[PDB]
Parts: C-alpha cells; structure tokens; sequence
C-alpha cells in the first residue's frame, strides 16, 4: 500500500514534516509542489527525509512563476498543479493531501484538484506555536500542541482520473508552446453537464456501449460516418472474435514455412472447395505431430495479442488432428491445445501485460457419408472436455459446421443434442449458405442454437427476423468471407447490398468475425475496415455497438462477462480520449 | 382510447399491453386451452393498434394436474406465429417442469421460481439464456413466508438472484388482494432482502425493460425516455 | 461563480482600494462556473431555522454519506442507463448506499415497469 | 501396469476390464447420466492399452419409479459408438421392464432377474 502524500508549501516548508507526523502510522511517498521562488528552503526537508530513507520523497518546481500575480500566472500554476497531481497519483489508490501549506490561491487550487480527481482523505495541520525547526515541532507534538483537522472525503470523477494517458507528447508544458489540456478536461466536463441539464432531446441517451463523458466534439466525431483513414484508431480499439478456426492460420507464407520447420482483397467469387484447398497445406496432413500444433497455437495467440483482440472463441477439430499410430488420440490433442493456451494466457497475465482470453469450441464436423458415429463421439468428447472445470481456458460450446445444405439440416440429431443441452453446454449452428428459412427456423427452435452462423438472407423472411430479434440470438456475419465467396457492393458484377447495415437497424445482435485469417489474408481490423465501402454510411457508433453485441453474445459466465465489460469500457474510453486529440 | 387521450394532452401515460391467460383444468375440458390460444393469435393478427397483444400465459394451481409439459403440440402453432410464452413454472414446482418449460415450450419468462436456488444446472442455463423471472415480493411473502416473518427461518432469495445475474423483475400480481402496488412492493425489499442497494433497484428496472416483449424500436424509445426520467429523478432525489 | 480577489498592497482604507481599482491593481481569479448538485436544498425545508441551538443538535446528515463514499465489481459496473455517468459523484455514491424504508418518496417518483 | 507386471514374469495374471456404472440418481441432477455416457464413450475412444472399457451398466434404486422405460432415447450414442449395454433389472421388478431393457436398450446382459421363471 502506497500512502502517497501531496502538498504545496510557500514561505513555510516545515509543515510537510508536520503532515507526515500528523498520522503516527506513517506514510510511504511524499511529494511537494512549489514554485521557483528563492524564499524556499528545501535543505531542511531534504535532511529530515534523508533520516528515513525507507520513505520516498521528491521535489517538483514550477518554473517561470515566482508568484501568482495575474490571470495568466494563476492559470499556468493551476495547470501545472493539476498535471503534477494527476501524474503523481497512485495507479490504483486515492492519495492523501494536506492543504495547510501555500497561500490561499494554492490552497483553493489544490482543493479543487482533490475534488476533481479524488483523494482518500484531505486534511489540515494546525500549529499553536508555528515552529520553524524539527526539534520545536517534535516537542510540540510530544506535548500535544500538534493539531490536525480533517474535513473532506472526495471520490472525484473516474472519467477525469482516467485521462493521465494523454500526459506525454508535451515535452513538459513549456510556456512558449503549452496547451492547457487539463483546462480542456474541465471544459469537457462542464460542457457535458451543462448540455445534459439544458436540453432534453440531446439528453435522451445515445451511447449504449456506455461512456457519455467524452467531450461533445468527440461525440460528434463518433456520430460521423467512419472513413477509410480510421485504421489507426480502430486498431487501437480492442475487438472480439467469436468465430475463428485454428486450422486456417498458417495456410501460406513465412508463417506456414516456420510452422512446417518446427488476395487478400479479391474481386472474383471463389467457390468453397477452392477456399478449403487454399488451406490444404496445413491441418490434417501437417498438424498430426505435436510440434507443428504447438507452434500453430503459439503463433495464433501471438497474432491475436498483436491485433489487440481481448477475447476470442476458437473452433478446432480434435479428431482431424489425432494420430492413433503415434498414440495421439483426439482427447490428447484437445488436452494439449487447452494446456498450451492456458500456459500462454498465464505467461501473458503474470507480466501484467495485455492478454487475449481464448476459449475453444468443438466443431461437430459434418460427414453424412461414413462413420456417422463420429458426431456422437465428438459430442461426448466435448462434454468430457468441458467437465475439466479448472483452467482459465475451457470449453464453452459446440459448432454445428460443415455442409449446411438440405442433406444435413437440423431435423436429424436433435434427440442427440438433448444430451449436450442437459449438461449446460452452448450450441452454435451454421445455416448461412444455400439454405431456406425453414431450415434456419427449426435450427433455432429444435437445435436451440444460442448463436447463429452467417444467415445472410434473413432479409426475405420477416417472420425469421422477428424470431431472431425477439429471442436475442446472435449472428456470425463475416464480411471478408462473403466478400470473397459471395461478393457485394461496390465490386464489379456485384450490385448486391450488404445486409449488415439493415441488420444493425433491425436490432440483430450482429458480430463481425474473421472466419479464417490465414485463408482470407485479412484480420479482424481489416474485417471492420472493409465496412467503409461495403456498407456506405456506416458510423463509428455502429462499430462500437457491434463490439457490444459481440461481447454480449459470447458464451461466458455472468461474472466473466462483467469483468470483460469493465475492461472494455475503460479501454474504449481511454483510446477515444487518446485519439480525439491526435 | 385511454392511452391516446392521455397522450394527446401531453401528460404522463402508461403504455400497456395484454397477456392472454391460458389456465389449466380451470373450467373443465382442456379444449379451452386451444380456444384461448386461437383467440390470442387471432387478436394479435389485428395488425394496426397501440395497445397490442404481446403473447400468451400459462398458469396452473400447484403441480401435476397443472404441469407445464402437457401442451407442447398445442403450443407449436401459436408459438410459431410470433407470440411469446410466460410459463408459471414455480411456486413449489420441481426443476424438471421448469426445464420442460424453458427448453420445450421456449418460455421467455418464469413465474416466481422461488426455489431455483437448489438447481445449479437450471440456474446456470437460466442466466446463460437471460430468461426473465417475474417475482412478486408481497404476494410470495404473504402466501409462502420469508424473514423477518415470525416463526420463520427461510429468507427471500432475490439478492442472490441478482448477484448471480438472473434477469429478475419485480411485479405486483394482484394489487387488490395483496393490497400493495409497485412502489411499496419495491420498498419492502429493504426489510425483505437486507443490504439491497439503490443501483440494484435501477438494474431491476433495467431488467424489467429488458425482458418485456416489445419491438426493437419501441424498446429503444422506451429506454431513452426511461434513462432521461431516471436521471431527472436521481438529480432531484438527493434533495430530500 | 466562485472566485478570488488579490491585492498587491492589501489596502486597508477604502480610498486606497478605490484608487487601486482605478488603475486596475485588484485582479480577478476564478476557476469556472460550478453547477454543484442540481437539487440538495430540501435540507433547509426539513431542518428549520433553528435560531435557538447549540453544539448538542449537530446534524451529520451528509457526512455519513461522505464517509460511505469509498469506505464500503458488480456494484461498480452494474451501471444501467448510460446517462447516469454524467450524474455528479455524490449522488452516485448515494445510489451505492443500501436501500432504506425512508426512500418511499424516491420510490414513488421512480419510473417503473 | 499390474497386468503387464504380472505377465512379464510369466505368472498367472487376471485380465481385468472396467464397467462404467451409470447410477440411476432418481433425480440427482439427472444430467449425470449423459455425463457418464460421454465419459464412457471417450474412455473407449482412448483405444490403445491392455485393460479397456467394454460397456456401461445401469442400476440403483431398483423400485418401479426408476424402471428402464425412461432413458431409452439417451442410449443411442453409446450404442452406435460401439459400447456394450447392461441393464440390472428383475430382482423385484415387473416382467415387462425386462422386455423393455432387452428390446429397447439392446442390453446384452440381465443383472439378477431371479423372477424370470414366472414369465414363460
Ligand atoms: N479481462 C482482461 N482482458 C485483457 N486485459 C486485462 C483484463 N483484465 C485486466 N487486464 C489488464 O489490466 C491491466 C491494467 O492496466 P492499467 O489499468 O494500469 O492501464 P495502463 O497500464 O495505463 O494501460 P493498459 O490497459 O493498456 O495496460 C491492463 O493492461 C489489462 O491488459
Ligand atoms: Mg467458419
Ligand atoms: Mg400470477
């Protein structure tokens, strides 16, 4: 615990030791803000604090202002004091502060800072004799002449305190080229409150992904349609990828070469067979050995962390990776995948760095030709795998992927899926290519698909739209996948309009997913980018709502969803604050 | 007519919708259930209106003779048309019946469901699917008994329901018989569930908004109006 | 508007500070408009003038609310109605307090479903 | 390990295979039946070894309230995958539940069944 102390001292400097000795329990860090006047005597405090090396101490000087005389001097002093208070604040703790030192203007500015940014306990010190030496004040406190007065307890504005990320790139606020960004903070909060209290139409609401404290200029920027130049901002924006296949990462390039050792913007329609053959260099024929599989997992996790993705669900085929000849069962392969993902997550978390939580989905591969017991085997494997319990990474769902044609609709194995539904395991369907509304309907209502894949043609089935919107089941709409396979506007010969915009207007919980990064050659960031020309008139607010839908649709426990929501809200606020200025 | 005449003068109007109760073994033959469902779907088919028919209801006496796993085949058509079902799977009903109501009837709400705390898997799926759980504080307190009831040991589970993450909503059931409207129903939570917070009450209101059967656009307008009104009331609440 | 008055020579007699303002010696320092809280004044209705009083009837009405501001994750980010973020912090921590019987007025004014 | 140790020294060794009991658990969060079935299926799917899982067994709470005419739909996956089925029923049950076990669960063994002499 770092009981950081902040103070300001004028002609009298010995008050800071009085503040330190006011609480006999003892502080840990003490900092003093003072101007560059010559009346200060830092030597007494320096030698007093040198007698206790275990307590950190530092001195900051406000250069150029001997004393506050005019409006500019006071505003510069206030800006510097606010910057110092917000830069010396503990990362996860409200610091203490004593107002006794300094003249009235410093005292008022310091109290204002404490109110804005929060403090554990603001207090005062009162000296009956006003000592000038350590010995006399020591005698006074031994007798009982020491007096400490405490009046306030301020939480401050969390939004204001989350602003310290913009402190750098200012060189230290030199008066020649200084912009009082803390005054920008105060005008932001004042304008937001005044606008909220002086209107009703604006004061309706607006941002459901939660924020509402950004400067009004930032909100206007958000409401504007997103352009192709927002790539840096959106890459800095954390994302969620609920549909990503492990076996389609290192399908080509140096990544494939290095995993073997141990496009991406097409304008012609590609059949599914060619898309599957594009990744034929990896998967069943290659990942049988343990080394290649481990390398694939580590590379995928590294790419996900690089792309700032904060959560993802991975679909992998344990049976396609098993090797009975080398005693590599499907269960062993899945155990290896879970163990390496857990190891990577723990390694990333232990260093207090951004990490990407990943959960696996067992894909019930569609064969419909031979060994039809494979589906039951996959279901049993998934149930036993989720029954592990322990581990940050676990099994949360089963994917009903494969050839979604009429031959393998949802009216085949529902009695079998009774078993998976009994054990509290989620089910994800896939009925998005070459399917009838009837198939989607009883896939929703018999398979009890808590999440739906693709389903690009819901526009022509209003009853299906009402069913999906009312039941709040998601949609795994993949922009680049249908761009390459189906194709939409404004590509040549492709006059069809992408239903993503209309899906958002209707209210479907659409989640943009990357499908296969390796095969498509485009990551989730490019997946969100392509919406600028794929769906004209799309705005950044809709992108934020897409992220909210993705986080609200994933198969996670309520507590983990709460933690993810907290982190995502904080990070989105921080990145928006950083990006609006630059 | 009441809603339109209240809105024309630009006052506070309570938008209201109807639920068609389909009781079990209440009047004799069970063909009355089919008649009720047919009437409900035909009524919803009106198309244009302000006070519409959101869905149907499933209510019974206690159990067995009024179980929730008897009328799936009858319910297929009405549930396919586009209505909604709020099964009364609760009030000393075994967890199997609640499971049938959730997974075969596709019921979007459960009445009371006070004893849900003893079925961890049923809980888990309820929170995982955000199935609304309507609970009546005063009614259940009167007809079942919860602390601080004299000579009683059990206590109301609403606090744990909210902590777990169930989309709980507070209701009134029968105003006249119980003698308590929504205001005192919510107020009694202070002495019924100790430690309940005001933000918890606001989340209860939010959940009540969430689990209601309304269109997306109407839900958005209702949410905006509720948020603005909520901000005004908490602005002028700390006054007292 | 809360502000400060600073005088270089700290005048005592009225003519001195008058002459000071004639030139402009007295400068004006303010930190900005303070909305405060939009509604807290029913304390003066519930608490009468109390002209006859002493230290015995000291009212700590808000101090315990101030004490319980941070002394006390779900309650942190369970925030619905995003405009509640704009709401000033004191009433936010007020909402964080446990419910009580004497909140019937707020409950009745509360829009419900 | 015990079987291999006994066989290496060329002594007399008793080959041992395991039966996964599917306890009835009258209510008992009845998803445990599906959990047991999945565990048995994947245990057999492990494949390589000397000792192996050969089948499942259902028993416990033998009264008519827990007869074999309930879970006849859950036993499709276990039976298609390749396992074997056993059904303990007949100590004090009716002579029809045995027929249900034989012709519905496809049970290849009948535990006890001491009252078979009264149903020709
Ligand atoms: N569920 C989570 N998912 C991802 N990261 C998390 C999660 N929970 C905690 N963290 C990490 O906690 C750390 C807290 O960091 P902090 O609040 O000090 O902000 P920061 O260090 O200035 O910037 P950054 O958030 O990028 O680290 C974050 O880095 C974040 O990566
Ligand atoms: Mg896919
Ligand atoms: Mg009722």
């Amino acid at each position: 615990m770092s009981r950081v102390l902040l103070c300001s001292a004028g002609h009298s400097s010995m008050v800071v030791p009085e503040a330190f000795h006011a609480v006999p329990e003892g502080f840990e860090e003490v900092h003093v803000f003072t101007t560059d006047s010559e009346k200060f005597n830092p030597v007494v405090l320096n030698d007093f604090f040198h007698s206790l090396p275990n307590v950190r101490f530092s001195i900051t000087k406000c250069h150029g202002l001997a004393d506050i005389l005019n409006e500019r001097d006071f505003e510069f002093y206030q800006e510097m004091l606010w910057q110092w208070y917000l830069t010396k604040m503990p990362d996860n703790e409200l610091p203490y502060v004593c107002l006794s030192g300094g003249i009235k203007s410093m005292s008022a500015s310091l109290q204002k800072a404490a109110t804005l940014f929060g403090a554990q306990s603001v207090f005062h010190v009162l000296a009956d004799n006003n000592p000038r030496n350590i010995e006399e004040m020591f005698d006074a406190l031994q007798k009982g002449q020491i007096h400490f007065i405490e009046m306030g307890y301020e939480p401050g504005w969390a939004a204001l305190r989350r602003l310290k990320k913009i402190l750098p790139i200012n060189e230290g606020c030199s008066r020649d080229n200084f912009k009082p960004l803390i005054s920008k903070s105060i005008e932001e909060i004042l304008s937001n409150v005044k606008i909220m209290a002086s209107d009703t139409g604006k004061s309706n609401q607006l941002p459901f992904p939660s924020l509402a404290i950004l400067p009004p200029i930032a909100q206007q920027w958000l409401q504007l349609p997103l352009s192709a130049n927002d790539g840096a901002w959106i890459q800095n924006l954390p994302k969620v990828d609920l549909h990503c296949h492990l076996g389609g990462f290192a399908t080509s390039g140096s990544l494939l070469d290095q995993v073997r050792g141990a496009w991406p913007r097409s304008h012609k329609s590609i059949s599914l067979d060619k898309y599957m053959e594009l990744g034929n260099a990896n998967g069943s024929k290659l990942l049988k050995d343990k080394g290649c599989l481990i390398r694939q997992v580590e590379l995928l996790y590294q790419s996900l962390v690089n792309d700032n993705v904060a959560y993802a669900e991975i679909r992998c085929s344990p049976n396609n990776y098993a090797d009975k000849n080398k005693n590599r069962s499907a269960w062993v392969v899945l155990q290896d995948i879970n163990d390496t993902f857990t190891r990577l997550i723990t390694e990333a978390k232990q260093k207090n760095q951004f990490y990407c939580h990943v959960n696996l989905l067992v894909i019930a591969s569609r064969k419909f030709s031979g060994d039809l017991s494979d589906i039951s085997k996959h279901l049993a494997l998934a149930i036993t795998a989720m029954q592990q319990g322990e581990g940050v990474c676990r099994i949360v769902g089963v994917d009903l992927a494969g050839f979604e044609n009429k031959e393998t609709r949802a009216s085949y194995y529902e009695h079998d899926f009774k078993a998976v539904h009994r054990c509290g395991l989620a089910v994800t369907a896939h009925a998005g290519e070459n399917d009838d509304p009837e198939g989607i309907w009883q896939a929703v209502y018999s398979l009890h698909a808590r999440r739906l894949g693709h389903a690009l043609n819901l526009l022509e089935a209003p009853d299906l739209m009402r069913t999906v919107i009312e039941r709040k089941i998601g949609v795994e709409m993949c922009p680049y996948a249908n761009y390459q396979i189906k194709g939409f506007a404004p590509m040549p010969n492709f006059s069809a309009l992408y239903p993503l915009k209309k899906y958002l207007e209707a209210g479907i919980l659409v989640s943009v997913n990357t499908d296969n990064i390796g095969i498509s050659g485009a990551n989730l960031s490019e997946n969100l980018l392509i919406l600028a020309d794929l769906c004209p008139g799309i705005s950044r607010m809709d992108v934020l709502t897409i992220i909210r839908n993705s986080i609200e649709t994933a198969f996670i426990s309520h507590d983990f969803r709460m933690e993810l929501l907290k982190f995502f809200d904080r990070k989105i606020y921080d990145v928006c604050l950083i990006s609006i200025k630059n």
